[PDB]
């Protein structure tokens, strides 16, 4: 109902959508960062933590151009170009493994928003 | 709103309620092993995770006598005697640390709920 059932055959979900926090960091260059070059480390990373990782919202492809092009078109997969700037976050699983995955993308991708961490 | 914001002065919360899973192990007592003598290994066991961790539902504490009369009196704190055997876990933080402490109440209970698991 409420209750995990550890026996169930259904994964779990987990979704997050963590801003990317333009605010307090006006001029560092995160979808640069997170991208990486042709995109490794988002892949390096999804690969490492084992969850799903996106960028999306208003600056999520650098293009303002292409951007606004993607939007004005209407097509529901854009939608998203609409939002604030965030990582987006999806695991699947069993509860205990499922938990773990997020914690390990949410750790590593704090590491990504806020860069002068000690 | 919907997002995290790593920089929210507020913690978030995570609960998980995972039922005991009485019916695949209908003679295995959960409720004794959870708890501990004196309830050492649950405090043992919150101490080692970070996280809240109870035992709630029908059965949660042995004694059919006892829990209909705490039921019978009406007194909401009470209410959960009515709900099936679980465990109830609650932790709080920033993202990052909430799901990591989630995360390791998760796997630690988890070792007690499939307690033939290789």
């Amino acid at each position: 109902e409420n209750y995990l059932d550890l026996f169930s055959h259904k994964n779990m979900k987990l979704k997050e959508r963590v801003l990317i926090p333009v605010k307090q960091y006006p001029k560092f260059n995160f979808v640069g960062k997170i991208l990486g070059p042709q995109g490794n480390t988002i892949k390096r990373l999804q690969e490492e933590t084992g969850a799903k990782i996106s960028v999306l919202g208003k600056g999520s492809m650098r293009d303002k151009a292409k951007e606004e092009e993607l939007r004005k078109g209407g097509d529901p997969k854009y939608a998203h170009l609409n939002m604030d700037l965030h990582v987006f976050i999806e695991v699947f699983g069993p509860p205990c493994e499922a938990y773990a995955l997020m914690a390990h993308a949410m750790c590593e991708v704090k590491k990504f928003l806020v860069p002068d961490m000690m």
